[PDB]
């Protein structure tokens, strides 16, 4: 139908905007701490601690399959990256501190993304 196509064009445009948001968030991780999944070869107990692991490559795969229907879903995955790290790693670690900085800096980007998504519909 024509409606399905219009819906698909909106999803494609949301995907465009989320790709730009993802790129901007990932620039706030210059150490690439959150770039890839935590390795189960190197942290064999990880899934005993963290039930829903997340990282920027896994988000990018979902994104390019147009798997985020709305900004809320995308933010849920970003929040998992941060929140998983702040539980697994202690406060005094480069990892925890990297998450805090990513959270704080990403807040600004996500604030304007919400306005853009609402604004453009």
């Amino acid at each position: 139908s024509m409606e399905q196509v219009a819906m698909e064009l909106r999803l494609t445009e949301l995907t465009r905007l989320l790709r730009s948001v993802l790129d901007q968030l990932q620039d706030k991780d210059p150490a690439r701490i959150f770039a890839q999944p935590v390795s189960l070869k190197e942290v064999p107990d990880y899934l005993d601690h963290i039930k829903h692991p997340m990282d920027f490559a896994t988000m990018r795969k979902r994104l390019e399959a147009q798997g985020y229907k709305n900004l809320h879903e995308f933010e849920e995955d970003f929040d998992l990256i941060i929140d998983n790290c702040m539980k697994y790693n202690a406060r005094d670690t480069v990892f925890y501190r990297a998450a805090v900085r990513l959270r704080d800096q990403g807040g600004v980007v996500l604030r304007q993304a919400r306005r853009e998504v609402d604004s453009i519909g």
